Parts: structure tokens; C-alpha cells; sequence
């Protein structure tokens, strides 16, 4: 009888929640919303919570949850399973990791003369005469993933002279990533900052499109972390550990990397070229904390500078 508060997107969730079902006879109920209210849900169910499994989209909601005290450490073995991204806390375990990257049209652009620093990009655009050609996504969560990840990197001033320098561009906003990306090979824009899997998406349709990381500890690279945790409120903890269990299996992050696109955290996987190897992925990221990042800051300063 597992309940699982999930803030990743049903469409992901299910196939392997179904899987689950028929191979453990475990009848599982997913609620479905984004990290932020399941985060305002528990608060407000308190000890008469139902969940048993907090999946959230952002290593962030999970950081909030272990904050609030909710989480409970997990099974010695099963915060051995991933490779990375384990949280000091021990209170929840990573399922998948994506990468922000810099997406581009390698007939227009060239890899050589790309910035190693995101904190470049603006002044890479004004010389290479981009203005109106680069594309970004404000209202993407991931991209203000990207922002919180900049203000703890180098400050929140430092962040506002990128974000005014971006504007000063008349860079063009996308509703999606796949929307930029069509822009993108359409000619439409020549770059803009994405998650690598989008980019995986479009390649393995056929479309060549540039994927460009800038280099090691950049922001630009930030890495973006998908976990669950066991609640302090469940009543089914082998159920539901058993669930952690399988979602750190190979058959289930062969579907996250395969079917999602998506870096896995475990070995016994075949794995994509369009993916350089997990490790060279965290050794590319930022060394932040990600269970951290100043998301409501950021938001306060996409506001204020008139981005969002």
C-alpha cells in the first residue's frame, strides 16, 4: 500500500510505477504536483500524511523536506547504489541527473570559439554579432535552477550583470525547450542554454545540434539532481524502501536514460554517445549544494531585472 507525492511528471512516472506493481504485487498511489506544493501539502498534513514517498523533480524540494526534519535516513546498502549526488543528510537518494548545457547550430556557430564561462556568453553574443540570435527559457524551471546556481557561485550581483547583459541582447524567449530548439535548427537563434537531454531528444531524431559545456565548475554546467525519500510519516517502510531499491535498478535507469534521456546513477547500463560518461558530468559541474541553491532569490532577481 504505497503513496508516493511525486513533482516529476506523470508521463515519466507511471510506465515505471506499473512496472513495480506487477513484478511486487505492491499497489502503489501516485499524487501528482509540482515540488513546491507537495512541499506545502506535507507541511500542512503534518502526522496525518498518507505519503510514504516523496519523488521530487529538484534535489532542492528534497533539501526543503530534510529542512523540515520529514525525511528519515535511508538503508546503508542503498545510499551505496548511486554514484554521486548523495546527500550528507543520508534522508533521501538520486535517481537521475541532468546537465544545463549550451545548445547550438554547428553551421553557424563553432565549437572552438564558444565561451568556457556562461558568465561569457553575453559578451561572446555582442562581438560574434548574435543580438536577437540567442534564445533562453525565463520561465523554465531548470533555468532558474541555472540562476540560484550563479547566485551561489558568484554572488547576487555579479548574477544581475549577466541577467541586464542577456536582456541588453534582445535575446529571444521560448514557452519550451523544444521550442527552442526548433528555433535553433531553424536558424530562427543560433544558441541557447538548455538540459542535455532536450538536445538527446533532437540528435536522436536526427538533427544535428551542437551541445557545448563550458568548463569544469562553471555554473553554465550546473547539474541538476531528481531524488525520493522515504517520509517520516510512512507506515509501509519495506514497501517503500523496496521502491527506492528499484528505482537505483539497471532495468528502471535504463528506461530513465533510454526512454527519458536522462543520466543514470548506476553502472549496469548501456549508455548513449550523445552522453559524455557520469563522471566527466560531475567533474564538469559546479560544487555546490544543491540541496541549497537560492531559488527564491533567483526568482526575486528574474522579477526585479524584468526578465521574468
Amino acid at each position: 500500500t504505497l503513496t508516493i507525492y511525486s513533482g516529476r511528471g506523470q508521463s515519466l512516472v507511471e510506465p515505471l510505477v506499473k512496472q513495480f506493481e506487477a513484478e511486487t504485487g505492491i499497489r502503489v498511489q501516485v499524487r501528482y504536483s509540482t515540488d513546491a506544493q507537495i512541499l506545502a501539502a506535507l507541511q500542512e498534513e503534518g502526522s496525518r500524511s498518507p505519503a510514504d514517498l516523496f519523488w521530487a523533480n529538484t534535489a532542492g524540494a528534497l533539501g526543503q523536506a530534510s529542512a523540515k526534519g520529514l525525511l528519515r535516513p535511508l538503508g546503508e546498502t542503498l545510499l551505496e547504489k548511486p554514484i554521486a549526488f548523495v546527500p550528507a543528510s543520508r534522508t533521501w537518494v538520486p535517481v537521475t541527473v541532468r546537465l544545463r548545457v549550451l545548445a547550438y547550430n554547428p553551421d553557424r556557430i563553432k565549437a572552438e570559439e564558444l565561451p568556457e564561462s556562461l558568465l561569457d556568453l553575453p559578451r561572446f553574443a555582442r562581438e560574434k554579432g548574435l543580438v536577437g540570435r540567442v534564445g533562453w527559457t525565463p520561465t523554465y524551471s531548470s533555468f532558474q535552477d541555472m540562476v540560484a546556481g550563479m547566485i551561489a557561485l558568484y554572488g547576487e550581483e555579479k548574477t544581475r550583470e549577466w541577467l541586464l547583459a542577456m536582456k541588453a541582447l534582445a535575446p529571444k524567449a521560448y514557452p519550451s525547450n523544444p521550442a527552442m530548439l526548433d528555433a535553433i535548427r531553424a536558424g530562427e537563434v543560433d544558441l541557447g542554454s538548455t538540459n542535455h537531454y532536450y538536445v538527446v531528444r533532437f540528435r536522436r531524431a536526427g538533427y544535428r545540434l551542437g551541445m557545448h559545456h563550458f568548463r569544469d565548475g562553471d555554473a553554465g554546467n550546473l547539474a541538476l539532481v531528481t531524488g525520493a525519500g522515504l517520509l517520516k510519516t510512512s507506515k509501509n517502510l519495506a514497501a517503500a524502501t523496496r521502491f527506492l531499491t528499484y528505482l537505483l535498478s539497471p532495468q528502471a535507469q535504463q528506461y530513465f536514460v533510454g526512454n527519458i534521456g536522462e543520466y543514470p546513477l548506476v553502472k549496469g547500463v548501456a549508455l548513449d554517445p550523445n552522453l559524455l560518461p557520469l563522471e566527466e558530468a560531475l567533474a564538469k559541474s559546479p560544487k555546490l549544494d544543491l540541496e541549497k541553491l537560492p531559488l527564491d532569490r533567483a526568482l526575486r532577481l528574474l522579477r526585479e531585472t524584468g526578465v521574468l
